[PDB]
Order: structure tokens, then C-alpha cells, then sequence
């Protein structure tokens, strides 16, 4: 990693940016590599950066009344943006004045012009001074305005993620993931540029000063009808700015909430696939997508109107201002030409530069008092102790989330060491009890007393990024500790059999590992971490009977003997060595005390324009009328070679020089063709994000686990939106500014055929210097594209893990982490304008030293009379100073193109493309594994199912239950055959074989909507048929708890619900979708014994025959089988009695509970 060279680079190297030359010519030859990027410049590390703006924020909030947040950013940069904006003045008054150096030399071709004849060589080296000064004076300024606006962003940015960590849990619910990322993803680009057009709110009113008193000098009075024109246009294209900006804002809540679900059901696409619901999520996001299109197009629409002012208003300025002139005294073309070239500058800095200051500094403004907002909202309210009387207490504690009060009368007295059992119902109140005693369910009655120092373990169990061992150890690293933790959770035997033992990366979220040995991760954290106290919320849920006797036996009555600590338990095992016994019913204390007293009972250009086929037909239709004006033009033009105007044969020459000066207005697309091309252009959008979406969710599972949650979300939020709101419009632009060049150029060289001869050095050395620079910037831009990912992935899994974060007392760690995404993107981001201000300098200096040669030799060749040749070279520079603007905003089109291509990547990825009579099964060699080279799971599994029966699936988590039943699905790489009644299973489509199965899957889906809309989708039944499945899996009092019956909108992944209500709506999909094979991945994880009833009845009623393959833990679940399938040692074996099953097994026959041994050996 080298230093930047900016920082040790000569004066006269920063002004001309000749420090980018090692990377330019690197990049021309082979492609950047690693070592290629320098580090960023040590003042705009986010670090630094951060520190200042929040010494300035901190004053406002203590000595102002009415803080403000663009006071500190006033403090901290209002000087140095000031100091570039007196430079960026002085550079456009210099071309102001250029009419009058300019005016004169062309008029000394003029034998009649004896005056300007005598001082024509003052003149021309006045000219090429004045070139050189703008050219010297704008870039610098215009870097350093981009410098700035890329220092605020980064500044605000930290500042954002900072209070996200101490956001209040109530207001937690009000903000979604969508809401973070529109407000990051919008100002990711656009903030930085946008400083270098916020001087033109008063550098064009000066200039419309100087330039007025210049036209009235030519003009007495009739100057002011000119005025008076622009003024009514600036007037209307205010009123378009307030148009699209209600418009934008109508907009913004659509796409928050396309982006929420879009994430939601990519996170869990395995679920997607096997409930078939991949056409379902389509119609979701096709309806939410039609109607902020409707939006984008009407903001199109008054955008056009504002973007072709300039070219529509080119002749009747000019024509307006002298049209009284003329008709009372004759007017010669001398005059004719110097008021066209006044009014160019005068159209420029009205009607392009002004509405477009005064834009800016309404987006600016209104995302600086957005993140102000956000950073006053509710803050969590850390009550820490340092010290206490060593014991817990809670005295009458009463809670609600907000009729019904979720806690109630709750008081228990734990002293130091002793272990307090928490038993009830599914949904009685246990994990909100420890939401309270952590602090973050805020008791509106009672008192809560403990020390500050606690340990956490929730049932959802969260994997963050990297190393199982960085998951467990945290900051400081213990030999004899770690070791200790993992011999008494039981990870040793799983992490042996890992490639690289305990050194494996896990993803983000813990995809690769499986559902129980999360479950010990999670556990194996809280106990490895030092504490006061200890919260324990079911830790035993996803583990068979063996390894949860062995953890319980050794890790919390072994290790923490003498620490006090709380659980939630449902086994009557787990009650009898607690201290204290407390049991709930409904948010009521049902029992407080001791278990005795218990005891009393380019192809990317070709591909894009070809997708949609009215495109094509529009940029013909755009051609034509092209054509049709160019030969009305040169008719007209043809003909031409006291009166209203003066001219003589010597001064015949600036009929050309005129046309040239309106052919901006001749040449303009008109509404008939410019709202078209921007509908169609819009279209195109629409069928593109159609087929991304469809193809993700069509790939193959193997290809989706490489991609990151962020690298998602970086292509659906940041690429479509390029492709809807600045691709239309700087298309439009570009073939603009194109025809211009080629009609004028078309016209005269048929009327002059040595303007051509002379514009051609010009055209090829622009050409050739841009195929020069394109080689390294379309390099610089990808590398920066892709480096938006990482802040995108960090976003996303600290807001998952915020209640685990503040219990553990990491965040500081998470914020250096945050840091470090920043810097990447600096470094990619920085790089990429340095080498793109270096082209624009460039293209404006070769343009300048042409410039100068014409000059000289047009001024030595006039002789005593005439003069042809300069006449033709000054003619030509003319027409080169559009062909400038088209070649720069030719870099845009490029540089918005990359989009289209990272799009593209997503369409081509890979696909992975009566008769159930009685559903009996075959398999015959089955093999499956994950990677294709990975290890094998299972091979050689073979048995028989016959119809009407049930299979009851065992063995030890982390064996490959849920293996086998993906390799059902066909969800991973399988080697083998199954047969199903008869057919085969290479023969069937792969959409016709999901479809005869019904599913559970381990991991649950509820995804943003209503009650009804997750228990159905595809809106196939009636609300009648949906109570009536809904009393037999005992959902009713659930749902008519809510406001809405089947109306209530279940936010944030249906976070109301509890644990046990989430495994009761999965039972209620399988039952509505009843088909004849069933494959249940463990439907009573958390459930208690009572609740486990539902389970039970449903399984003999609703599943009435079937063919029903359980993978059940608990023993009391394999009473109903008939065939047994244990998976041991990657091999499967057959059994067909649990009493023989048992029998074989020493150990395991131990663990069995007593209340179920007696069943179960009558
Ligand atoms: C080497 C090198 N390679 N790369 C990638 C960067 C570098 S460089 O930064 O060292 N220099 C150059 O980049 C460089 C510096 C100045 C110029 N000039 C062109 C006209 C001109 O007159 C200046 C003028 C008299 C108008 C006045 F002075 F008045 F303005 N100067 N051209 C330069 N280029 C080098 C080639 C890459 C292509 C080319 C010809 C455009
Ligand atoms: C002196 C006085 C006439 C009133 O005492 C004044 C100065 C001043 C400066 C800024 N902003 C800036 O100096 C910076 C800036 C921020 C945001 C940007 C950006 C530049 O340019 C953008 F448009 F891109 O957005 C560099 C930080 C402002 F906002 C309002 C200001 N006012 C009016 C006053 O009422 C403000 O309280
Ligand atoms: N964020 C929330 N907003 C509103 N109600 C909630 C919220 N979280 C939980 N509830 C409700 O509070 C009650 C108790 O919550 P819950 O976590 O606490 O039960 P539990 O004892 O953990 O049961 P389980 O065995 O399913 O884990 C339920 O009726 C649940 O729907
Ligand atoms: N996507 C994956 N890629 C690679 N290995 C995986 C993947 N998913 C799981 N594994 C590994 O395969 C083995 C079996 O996975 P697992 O689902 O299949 O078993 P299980 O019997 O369902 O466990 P549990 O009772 O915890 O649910 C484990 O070693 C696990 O880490
Ligand atoms: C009838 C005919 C010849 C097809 C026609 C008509 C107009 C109107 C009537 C809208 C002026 C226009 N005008 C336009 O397209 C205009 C486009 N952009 C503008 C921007 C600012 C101010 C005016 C215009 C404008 O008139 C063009 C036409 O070709
Ligand atoms: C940047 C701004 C403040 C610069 C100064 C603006 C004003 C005061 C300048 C700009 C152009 C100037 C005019 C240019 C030409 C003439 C013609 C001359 O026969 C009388 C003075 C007169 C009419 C000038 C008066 C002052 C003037 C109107
Ligand atoms: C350099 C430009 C400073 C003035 C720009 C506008 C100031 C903000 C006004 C806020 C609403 C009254
Ligand atoms: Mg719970
Ligand atoms: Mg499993």
C-alpha cells in the first residue's frame, strides 16, 4: 500500500494534475491490480473527519437555544468554500469579456474595418492570454469544491451510524432497513458534486449585470426586450423545479418499502423455492414498482421542459432584442453577430446555470435537516450500577410494548449463586421478563435492582461475520478459557470435522452451519464472557436429548456453580435442581418458590438500445426530422448567395458566421420528439429490473450463497435508480448536443468544402485522447461501483444484532469496523475524479493551443486586402467549441453505462433448470453434498416407503437431517435416483416434483404484510376457509388480539408475534396447502408439552393418511411412527420399532425422561 502522492507533490505538479501520470499510463496497458490504489491523504480519513464535526455538533446542542446542524457545518467549512468560489468568479468573468478581444479580429478580415486593422496583433495576444488565465483558473477551483463536498459526506455518514448504535428500542419500530439505505445511497454520489454548482446562486445574477450593460452599448433601449423574455422564462422554470420536487417526494415512501421486502425474501430464498412461492414475490414487487413509475415518468415529463430551455430560447432572444433596432434605422451584420455572441453567455448562465445552483441547494439543504432530525430521536437510556448488594430484585414490576398489560405484579428475590427456573405457556411473558431485567422494556410501575454487569443469550441466535472463534473469545483472548467452554458446550466433536477445525469463515447470518450448532455458539459466547449476572432464554431448543442432558450436567451447574443465574425451561428435570421456582400464565405470577412445596398436588451500447423494440423505432423517427431540417436549411442558406439590414459584398462572409450562432435553435428537438425518446427510455428500466428479478430467484442455491446481503441491495437500490432518473436524461442530452455538431458542420462544408478540410485535426485529437482516457476510467469506476457493497453489508447486520451488541458492550468495536468501509470507498471514490479532472483540463488545453496557432496565422496571411484564410480557420473554431461540450458529456453517457452492464451480470447468471397416488418412495444411491467439491454428507443411502405410513427421522444435531430432506427437494447437488410411485425422477420437471410435497422448513418466514397475505399468497382461498384452519391449530386468540383481524400488518418480520405463534402459522400453511407428502423439519422446537397437544391432534386429523416423514427431538413425538430412519456417521439405518432402536444404544436410553420412559416402555 504506498502513500499518496499528492501529499509530496510540487506546486506547479497540483496545479496541472500531473501526479496522476504513473497510474494513466499503467492502466493504458494492462489492468490495475491491488498494489496499483495509494492509500487516501491523511486529512479526509473518516477518523478525523468525525472527531471534528462532533466537537461542533456538541456546541450547538449546549449554547444555542435552537440548534441547528448547518451552523456546524458552517463552522467547519465555510471559509475554504468561500476562498475557491472568488477563483471560480474571476474564471467566468474572463469569458464575458471575450466578445470584445474576439469581435474585433474578426472583423479586420474587413478591408472597410481600417481601425481594428491597425491594432489586429494587440488584440490576438491579448486573446491568447485570456485563454490560458480561464484555463488555469477554473479546474483547480472546480477539484477543490469536490474535495469539500466528498469531506462533509463523510463526516455526516459516521455521525449517522454512531447514533444508530444508542437508538431507543421503541423507536426502533418506526425505522426500517429501506429507510437507512435510500438516505445513504442517494447523497453516495450526488452530495459531492453538487458543491461545485452552489456558487452560481450568485455568480449569475453578477454576470447577467456586467453582460446587460455590455448589450445596451450596441443596443440603446432595445436591449431590454431581451430581458424581459428571460426573465418570463426563469419564472417558468421555477415553477417546473416546485413540479418535480412534489413529484420526488410523493415517490420516496414506495421505494422504502420495495427495498425491505426485495431484501426479506432473498435472505431466505430456500423457503421461497420450497413453497414454490417464486411467482408470488414477483406479482408483489411488479405492483409496487408500477406505481412509482407513474411518478417517474411525470417528473420526466417537466424535466425535459426544463432541460431544453436553453436550445428553444437561442433565436428569440436574439431576434426580440433586435427586431425594434432594425425597423427604425438599418442595422449591418456586424452588429448582428456581436449581439449573438453576448446573448450565448447570457442564455448559459439564465438558464442553465441558475435553475441549476437553486436546485442544489434544495436537495442539500433538505438531506442536511433529514439527518438532523434522525439525530435527535430517542435515545436508549443505559443504567448501568457499578455496584450493588450482590442480589436481584424486582418489586411489583408492570410493562406494556405499547389492552392488556404484558407484565403484571412480578417480584422475585434471587441472591448470589442461586438458580431461578422461569416455566410457563407459549406467549405467558418469559423472554419479555428478561427484556425488562436487561433494560431494554422500560416498566411503567416497579423498580428493578442489580448490578450493571450481565450476560445474554436470546433464542434467535445471531452469527456475526468472521471466525467461529473470533464469534466466542470477543476482544481478549484466554487459552485455558477458551478451551474450557468448548470441551463443556460440546463443539468439539462438530469442530473436528470442519476443513479447517475452527478457522472456517462463517457468513454473514451462519448460513453454512447448522440450525443446533448455532444454537452452541450463541451459548458458548455468553458463558465465555464475565458477568454478574446470567440470561438464559431456552438455550436447549434445537438440541436432541444426549447433548442437552450432557451441557446441562456440565457447563451452567459445573462451571458456574457459584454465579447466579436465570433460565427458561420447560422440562421437569430442569426444576428440581433450582433454587426458585417461578411460573407464569398470561403476564400473572401463577407460582413463586421451591419445587418442594411445588410438590402439594461496444455490445453493452448494441444490447441496451435492442431490448425494447420501440426504441428503435423512436431514434429513426428522431433522423428523419434531423434530415428535413438540414436541407430546409441549406436551400434557404443557398439562396442568400434604406434598408431594414446592411450588407455588402465584403462583409457577405458573416452570413455564415451567424448561422453557426443559431443553429442550437434550427436544430432543437422539439416535444414531438423529445418526450418519446425519454418515455421509451424509461420502458426499458421497467423490463430490465423484470428479468434481474426473475433470474435471482431462478439460480441455482449453490451460486446464491456466494453473494453478500449488501451486494444485493447495492445493485436493486443504487443501479436501478441510475437507470431511472439520470439515464434517461443524459441521453437526451448527448444526442442533443450531436445532431448540433453534425448540422452545422454538414451545412457549410458543402457551401465551403475547406471548413471540413481545417476542423479535422481538431476532430481526431479529441477522439484519440478519449479512447486514451476510457482505457483506465471505466476501470477506476467499476472498482468504486463495487466498493459501495461493504458499507451496505456492515449496515445491514449491526441493525440484526443491536440488542446483542449493547448486552456485550461491543460497539466500539463495530464503529472501527465501519471506519475501515469508509476508507475503501475514499480511497476508489478519490482516485476516480482525480484522473477524470486531469481529461477535462486536458481536452480544454488542446482546444487552446490550436486556438492560439489560428490566431497568428489569420492575423500574419491578412494583407492589404481580404483575407480568405482567416476566415475559414476562425470559422471553424467556432464550431469546435460545441464539439468540447459533446465529447464531456459523451464521459457521462460512459460513466452511467457501467450500470448497465453490472445489471446485465445478474440476467446471465446460470439457472438451475393424479399422480401421487399413494405416495410411496424410493431412493437408490442417493449422494448429496453442497459444493461440488466438498465433502459428501450421505452416500449410499437407500430405503422404501410405503404409502399411508409415517417416518420418524433421529440422530444428533449437525448428523444431516436436514440434508436429507433438501436432497428430496433437490435444493443441493445430488448424485443418486428416487423414485416416487412409479415415475422417475430425472424425467419431471423440476417444477412439477416440488409441487408434490408439503413443507416445514427450520428457519420460519414471515415476511411484511398482512396476517392473510402470509397464510396465503396467491389469494387462492376464502376468508372462511382461513378461520376455519385457524381454530385447529389455535391461532384465533392470536389474531384477534391485533386491531386488525387478518388486517394487522405484521412489520419487522412479524416481530409482535412470539416464538411458539411463528411455528404455529407454518403448521397452518402446510395444513391449506394439503398435499399427500409431507416432509416436517421439526414443527415443536419451542413448544411446551401442552402446546405440543396441537401438534399432535393436527397430525392425526388434517393429516389423515399422507405420507409423513417427522424430524422430531422430543420422545414423545416417536410414539407415532412406524418406521424409524437414524443418521449416523454419513450412513442412514432402518429400523422398525422404537423399543428395538433403544435397545442397541446405552448411553442414549439414559437420557430419556422418566415421564416418557413409562410410555415408552409400558
Ligand atoms: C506524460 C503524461 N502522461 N500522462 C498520462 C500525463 C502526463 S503529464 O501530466 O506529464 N503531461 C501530459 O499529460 C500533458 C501535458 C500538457 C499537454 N499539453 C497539450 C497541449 C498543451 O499546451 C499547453 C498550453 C500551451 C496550451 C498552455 F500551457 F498554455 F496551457 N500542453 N499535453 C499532455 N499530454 C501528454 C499525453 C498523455 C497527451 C497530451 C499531449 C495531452
Ligand atoms: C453569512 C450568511 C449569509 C448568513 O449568516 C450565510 C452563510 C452560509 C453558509 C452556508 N453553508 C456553507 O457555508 C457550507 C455549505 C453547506 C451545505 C451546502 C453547501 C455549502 O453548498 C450546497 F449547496 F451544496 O449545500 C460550506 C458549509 C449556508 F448553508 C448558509 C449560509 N448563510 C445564511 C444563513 O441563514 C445560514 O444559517
Ligand atoms: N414487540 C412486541 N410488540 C407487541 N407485543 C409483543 C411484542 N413482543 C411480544 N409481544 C407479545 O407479548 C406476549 C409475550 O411475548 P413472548 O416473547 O414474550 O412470549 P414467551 O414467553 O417468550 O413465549 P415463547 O415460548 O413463544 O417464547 C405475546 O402475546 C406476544 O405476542
Ligand atoms: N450450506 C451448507 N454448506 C456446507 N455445509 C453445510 C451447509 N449447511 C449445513 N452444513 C453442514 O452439514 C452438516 C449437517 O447439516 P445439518 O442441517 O444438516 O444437520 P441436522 O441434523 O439438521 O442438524 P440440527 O439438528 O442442528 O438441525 C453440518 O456439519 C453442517 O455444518
Ligand atoms: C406545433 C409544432 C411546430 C409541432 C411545435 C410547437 C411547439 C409549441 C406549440 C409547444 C411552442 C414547440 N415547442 C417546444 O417543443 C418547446 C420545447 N421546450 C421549451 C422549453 C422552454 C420554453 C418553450 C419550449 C417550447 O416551446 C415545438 C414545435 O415543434
Ligand atoms: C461585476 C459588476 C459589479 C461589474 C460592474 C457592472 C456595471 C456597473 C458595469 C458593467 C458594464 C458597464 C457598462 C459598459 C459600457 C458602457 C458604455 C459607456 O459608453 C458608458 C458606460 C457603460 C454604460 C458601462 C457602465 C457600467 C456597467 C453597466
Ligand atoms: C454563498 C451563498 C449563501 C446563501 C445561500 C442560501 C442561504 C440559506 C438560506 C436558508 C433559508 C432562508
Ligand atoms: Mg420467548
Ligand atoms: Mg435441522
Amino acid at each position: 500500500m504506498q502513500r499518496s502522492p499528492l501529499e509530496k507533490a510540487s506546486v506547479v505538479s497540483k496545479l496541472f494534475f500531473s501526479w496522476t501520470r504513473p497510474i494513466l499510463r499503467k492502466g493504458y496497458r494492462q489492468r490495475l491490480e491491488l498494489s496499483d490504489i495509494y492509500q487516501i491523504p491523511s486529512v479526509d480519513s473518516a477518523d478525523n473527519l468525525s472527531e471534528k464535526l462532533e466537537r461542533e455538533w456538541d456546541r450547538e446542542l449546549a449554547s444555542k437555544k435552537n440548534p441547528k446542524l448547518i451552523n456546524a457545518l458552517r463552522r467547519c467549512f465555510f471559509w475554504r468554500f468561500m476562498f475557491y468560489g472568488i477563483f471560480l468568479y474571476l474564471g467566468e468573468v474572463t469569458k464575458a469579456v471575450q466578445p470584445l478581444l474576439l469581435g474585433r479580429i474578426i472583423a479586420s478580415y474587413d478591408p472597410d474595418n481600417k481601425e481594428e486593422r491597425s491594432i489586429a496583433i494587440y488584440l490576438g495576444i491579448g486573446l491568447c492570454l485570456l485563454f490560458i488565465v480561464r484555463t488555469l483558473l477554473l479546474h483547480p477551483a472546480i477539484f477543490g469544491l469536490h474535495h469539500i463536498g466528498m469531506q462533509m459526506r463523510i463526516a455526516m455518514f459516521s455521525l449517522i451510524y454512531k447514533k444508530t448504535l444508542k437508538l431507543s428500542s421503541r423507536v426502533l419500530d418506526k425505522i426500517s432497513i429501506g429507510q437507512l439505505v435510500s438516505l445513504l445511497s442517494n447523497n453516495l454520489n450526488k452530495f459531492d458534486e453538487g458543491l461545485a454548482l452552489a456558487h452560481f446562486v450568485w455568480i449569475a445574477p453578477l454576470q447577467v449585470a456586467l453582460l446587460m450593460g455590455l448589450i445596451w452599448e450596441l443596443l440603446q433601449a432595445s436591449a431590454f426586450c431581451g430581458l424581459g423574455f428571460l426573465i418570463v422564462l426563469a419564472l417558468f422554470q421555477a415553477g417546473l423545479g416546485r413540479m418535480m420536487m412534489k413529484y420526488r417526494d410523493q415517490r420516496a415512501g414506495k421505494i422504502s418499502e420495495r427495498l425491505v421486502i426485495t431484501s426479506e425474501m432473498i435472505e431466505n430464498i430456500q423457503s421461497v423455492k420450497a413453497y414454490c412461492w417464486e411467482e408470488a414475490m414477483e406479482k408483489m414487487i411488479e405492483n409496487l414498482r408500477q406505481t412509482e413509475l407513474k411518478l417517474t415518468r411525470k417528473a420526466a415529463y417537466v424535466r425535459y421542459f426544463n432541460s431544453s430551455a436553453f436550445f428553444f430560447s437561442g433565436f428569440f432572444v436574439v431576434f426580440l432584442s433586435v427586431l425594434p433596432y432594425a425597423l427604425i434605422k438599418g442595422i449591418i451584420l456586424r452588429k448582428i453577430f456581436t449581439t449573438i455572441s453576448f446573448c450565448i453567455v447570457l442564455r448559459m448562465a439564465v438558464t442553465r446555470q441558475f435553475p441549476w445552483a437553486v436546485q442544489t441547494w434544495y436537495d442539500s439543504l433538505g438531506a442536511i435537516n433529514k439527518i438532523q432530525d434522525f439525530l435527535q430521536k430517542q435515545e436508549y437510556k443505559t443504567l448501568e450500577y457499578n455496584l450493588t448488594t450482590t442480589e436481584v430484585v424486582m418489586e411489583n414490576v408492570t410493562a406494556f410494548w405499547e389492552g392488556t398489560p404484558v407484565l403484571k405484579d412480578i417480584n422475585f428475590k434471587i441472591e448470589r449463586g442461586q438458580l431461578l427456573a422461569v416455566a410457563g405457556s407459549t406467549g405467558a411473558g418469559k423472554t419479555s421478563l428478561l427484556m425488562v431485567i436487561m433494560g431494554e422494556l422500560e416498566p411503567s410501575e416497579g423498580k428493578i435492582k442489580h448490578s450493571g454487569r450481565i450476560s445474554f443469550c436470546s433464542q434467535f441466535s445471531w452469527i456475526m461475520p468472521g471466525t467461529i472463534k473470533e464469534n466466542i473469545i470477543g476482544v481478549s483472548y484466554d487459552e485455558y478459557r477458551y478451551r474450557s467452554v468448548i470441551k463443556a458446550c460440546q463443539l468439539e466433536e462438530d469442530i473436528s470435522k470442519f476443513a479447517e477445525k475452527d478457522n472456517i469463515v462463517l457468513g454473514e447470518g451462519g448460513i453454512t452451519l447448522s440450525g443446533g450448532q448455532r444454537a452452541r455458539i450463541s451459548l458458548a459466547r455468553a458463558v465465555y464472557k464475565d458477568a454478574d449476572l446470567y440470561l438464559l432464554d431456552s438455550p436447549f431448543g434445537y438440541l436432541d436429548v444426549l447433548t442437552e442432558k450432557e451441557i446441562f450436567e456440565s457447563c451452567v451447574c459445573k462451571l458456574m456453580a457459584n454465579k447466579t443465574r436465570i433460565l427458561v425451561t420447560s422440562k421437569m428435570e430442569h426444576l428440581k435442581k433450582a433454587d426458585k421456582i417461578l411460573i407464569l400464565h398470561e403476564g400473572s405470577s401463577y407460582f413463586y418458590g421451591t419445587f418442594s412445596e411445588l410438590q402439594n398436588l461496444w455490445n453493452t451500447y448494441l444490447r441496451y438500445i435492442t431490448v425494447h423494440k420501440s426504441l428503435i423505432f423512436v431514434l429513426i423517427w428522431c433522423l428523419v426530422i434531423f434530415l428535413a431540417e438540414v436541407a430546409a436549411s441549406l436551400v434557404v442558406l443557398w439562396l442568400l448567395g434604406s434598408y431594414a439590414v446592411i450588407i455588402t459584398s465584403t462583409s457577405s462572409y458573416y452570413v455564415f458566421y451567424i448561422y453557426v450562432g443559431v443553429a442550437d435553435t434550427l436544430l432543437a428537438m422539439g416535444f414531438f420528439r423529445g418526450l418519446p425518446l425519454v418515455h421509451t427510455l424509461i420502458t426499458v428500466s421497467k423490463i430490465l429490473h423484470h428479468k434481474m428479478l426473475h433470474s435471482v430467484l431462478q439460480a441455482p442455491m449453490s451460486t446464491l450463497n456466494t453473494l453478500k446481503a449488501g451486494g444485493i441491495l447495492n445493485r436493486f437500490s443504487k443501479d436501478i435508480a441510475i437507470l431511472d432518473d439520470l439515464l434517461p436524461l443524459t441521453i437526451f442530452d448527448f444526442i442533443q448536443l450531436l445532431l448540433i455538431v453534425i448540422g452545422a458542420i454538414a451545412v457549410v462544408a458543402v457551401l465551403q468544402p475547406y471548413i471540413f478540410v481545417a476542423t479535422v485535426p481538431v476532430i481526431v485529437a479529441f477522439i484519440m485522447l478519449r479512447a486514451y482516457f476510457l482505457q483506465t476510467s471505466q476501470q477506476l469506476k467499476q472498482l468504486e461501483s463495487e466498493g459501495r457493497s461493504p458499507i451496505f453489508t456492515h449496515l445491514v447486520t449491526s441493525l440484526k444484532g443491536l440488542w446483542t451488541l449493547r448486552a456485550f458492550g461491543r460497539q466500539p468495536y463495530f464503529e472501527t469496523l465501519f471506519h475501515k468501509a469508509l476508507n475503501l470507498h475514499t480511497a476508489n471514490w478519490f482516485l476516480y475524479l482525480s484522473t477524470l479532472r486531469w481529461f477535462q483540463m486536458r481536452i480544454e488545453m488542446i482546444f487552446v493551443i490550436f486556438f492560439i496557432a489560428v490566431t497568428f496565422i489569420s492575423i500574419l496571411t491578412t494583407g492589404e486586402g481580404e483575407g480568405r484564410v482567416g476566415i475559414i480557420l476562425t470559422l471553424a473554431m467556432n464550431i469546435m467549441s460545441t464539439l468540447q461540450w459533446a465529447v464531456n458529456s459523451s464521459i457521462d453517457v460512459d460513466s452511467l453505462m457501467r450500470s448497465v452492464s453490472r445489471v446485465f451480470k445478474f440476467i446471465d447468471m446460470p439457472t438451475e433448470g393424479i399422480w401421487p397416488s399413494g405416495g410411496q418412495m424410493t431412493v437408490k444411491d442417493l449422494t448429496a453434498k453442497y459444493t461440488e467439491g466438498g465433502n459428501a454428507i450421505l452416500e449410499n443411502i437407500s430405503f422404501s416407503i410405503s404409502p399411508g405410513q409415517r417416518v420418524g427421522l433421529l440422530g444428533r444435531t449437525g448428523s444431516g437431517k436436514s440434508t436429507l430432506l433438501s436432497a428430496f427437494l433437490r435444493l443441493l447437488n445430488t448424485e443418486g435416483e428416487i423414485q416416487i410411485d412409479g415415475v422417475s425422477w430425472d424425467s419431471i420437471t423440476l417444477q412439477q416434483w416440488r409441487k408434490a410435497f408439503g413443507v416445514i422448513p427450520q428457519k420460519v418466514f414471515i415476511f411484511s404484510g398482512t396476517f392473510r397475505k402470509n397464510l396465503d399468497p396467491y389469494e387462492q382461498w376464502s376468508d372462511q376457509e382461513i378461520w376455519k384452519v385457524a381454530d385447529e391449530v389455535g391461532l384465533r386468540s392470536v389474531i384477534e388480539q391485533f386491531p386488525g383481524k387478518l388486517d394487522f400488518v405484521l412489520v419487522d418480520g412479524g416481530c409482535v408475534l412470539s416464538h411458539g405463534h411463528k411455528q404455529l402459522m407454518c403448521l397452518a400453511r402446510s395444513v391449506l396447502s394439503k398435499a399427500k407428502i409431507l416432509l416436517l423439519d421439526q414443527p415443536s422446537a419451542h413448544l411446551d408439552p401442552v402446546t405440543y397437544q396441537i401438534i399432535r391432534r393436527t397430525l392425526k386429523q388434517a393429516f389423515a393418511d399422507c405420507t409423513v416423514i417427522l424430524c422430531e427431538h422430543r420422545i414423545e413425538a416417536m410414539l407415532e411412527c412406524q418406521q424409524f430412519l437414524v443418521i449416523e456417521e454419513n450412513k442412514v439405518r432402518q429400523y422398525d420399532s422404537i423399543q428395538k432402536l433403544l435397545n442397541e444404544r446405552s448411553l442414549f436410553r439414559q437420557a430419556i425422561s422418566p415421564s416418557d420412559r413409562v410410555k415408552l416402555f409400558p
